């Protein structure tokens, strides 16, 4: 394959970036390479480990007051498990919500407990390892199919992963546990697509589209939970229009942000995953062989640390709901916080060789889904799953399936995205 990427050594650490040209509040610098970007964070952690940003300025978007940037391991971690004082209220990201977003994206996320638990617990069931584990049959079939339709799709054995198998994979498995018919699956990939990819012109920079998307999808989640009101079905739909919380149904505004959050959540964070994955196994093929070799028994690391070195959630953000104190620096009561798992999972205090890929990492306390606590990842178990599965099919299928161009990377701040990864194979 004369065709495949350019290799990098492992363990490279990129060269630190001059403050000068760090800007965490323009959309140029999310333009920048990852090379750059992984620099700047360096910087942050070495100079200023809690600094102030002003926000990014998006088409219709509210950017209001700044955010206090936490690049540190240490103090993402205490963020995280410290909810009263970092509140998830009003928002995750670094912008404000408006009443009319709060129609479709006023869910779990953006709540404290108790009301975040007892929504959480609604479905908390059917994300639990036990019963994520029943659905390998199904994340396998389709994995499996995905492959061999990628071969038998491509007589000149090049592809796009992304679009042929990162993207479908997760996206089948979260709709099908909602319970949307197959004819809609795209549909609803198209409107998560736009909704967490807005900012680059590839995606949406018109709001009205935006909006546009997000009126639509919640319309659509609306009529189905409508239809399973009067005919359960065994999904998280009818979960979701049969609960009761504080002794009230959901109204159409929480169940059509549930619907949102989890199917946008389903699809724009494994799929990153697993390009990124390729991506490393592309650079470094000593990973590849030693995973190909000991699939089973390097997977649960491997995985692991293609979770820590892609963060596929760059960033999530807090409110202080009092005044406090980090590393010298005071915040206030009402300030927005930002946390960088980008920048804590290569943290030199918590991860001595973090600019090394070691699919074998032990002990791996990446903050990938998260610092832990409230709102760790629901659905970690389930992208767990649908990595090591991809990786396995591809292993079985295409062994040396490797990238042949540098990705078109997502401009995003949120979402360390891959927007197309052309891939070929012997
Ligand atoms: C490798 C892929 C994934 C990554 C890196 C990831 C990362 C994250 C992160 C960083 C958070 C915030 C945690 C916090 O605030 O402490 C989160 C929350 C969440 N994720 Fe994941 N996620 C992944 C896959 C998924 C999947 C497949 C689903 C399925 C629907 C999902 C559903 C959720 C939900 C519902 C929340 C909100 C939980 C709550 O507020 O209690 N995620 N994820
Ligand atoms: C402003 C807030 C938004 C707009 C875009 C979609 C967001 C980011 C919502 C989205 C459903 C959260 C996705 C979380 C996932 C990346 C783990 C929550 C708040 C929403
Ligand atoms: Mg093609
Ligand atoms: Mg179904």
């Amino acid at each position: 394959l004369n065709t495949a990427i350019a290799t990098r050594v492992n363990g490279t650490p990129p060269p630190e970036v001059p403050i000068a040209d760090i800007e965490l509040g323009s959309l140029d610098f999310w333009a920048l390479d990852d090379d750059v970007r992984d620099g700047a964070f360096a910087t942050l952690r070495r100079e200023a480990p809690i600094s102030f940003w002003p926000t990014i300025e998006l088409p219709g978007f509210v950017a209001g007051n700044g955010h206090w940037a936490l690049t540190k391991y240490d103090d993402v971690f205490y963020a995280s498990r410290h909810p009263d004082i970092f509140s998830s209220y009003p928002n995750i990201t670094i912008n404000d919500q408006t009443p009319e977003l709060a129609e479709y994206f006023g869910s779990m996320i953006v709540l404290d407990d108790p009301r975040h638990q007892r929504l959480r617990s609604i479905v908390s069931r059917a994300f639990t390892p036990k019963v994520v584990a029943r659905i390998e049959a199904a994340v396998r079939d389709r994995a499996h199919r995905l492959v061999s339709s990628m071969i038998a799709n491509n007589p000149d054995r090049q592809a796009d992963l992304v679009s042929e198998l990162a993207g479908p994979l997760p996206l089948q498995i979260i709709c099908d546990m909602m319970g949307i018919p197959k004819a809609d699956h795209q549909r609803i990939f198209h409107w998560t697509n736009v909704i967490l990819g807005f900012g680059d012109p590839d995606l949406a920079t018109d709001f009205d589209e935006f909006m546009q998307v997000s009126a639509d999808i919640g319309a659509y989640a609306t009529a189905l939970a409508e239809d399973r009101r009067v005919n359960h079905h065994d999904d998280l739909t009818s979960s979701l229009v049969e609960a009761e919380v504080d002794g009230e149904r959901l109204s159409s505004r929480e169940i059509a942000s549930f619907f949102i959050l989890l199917v946008v959540a389903g699809n724009e964070t494994t799929r990153n995953a697993i390009t990124h994955g390729v991506l490393a196994l592309s650079r470094y093929p000593e990973q590849r062989d030693r995973w190909w070799s000991d699939f089973d028994g390097l997977a649960p690391t491997a995985v692991e640390e293609i979770v820590r070195w892609a963060s596929p959630v760059v960033y999530m953000r807090r409110t202080l709901t009092q005044d406090i104190e980090l590393r010298g620096t005071k915040m206030a009561a009402g300030d927005k916080v930002s946390l960088w798992y980008c920048s804590a999972n290569r943290d030199e205090s918590k991860f001595a060789d973090p600019w090394t890929f070691d699919l074998a990492r032990n002990p791996n306390p990446h903050l990938g889904f998260g610092g832990g606590g409230a709102h760790f990842c629901l659905g970690a178990n389930l992208a767990r799953r649908e990595i090591r599965v991809a990786f396995d099919e591809l292993r079985r299928q295409m062994p040396d399936v490797v990238a042949t161009e540098e990705p078109a990377r997502l401009l995003s701040q949120f979402i360390h995205g891959i927007k197309t990864l052309p891939v070929t194979w012997s």
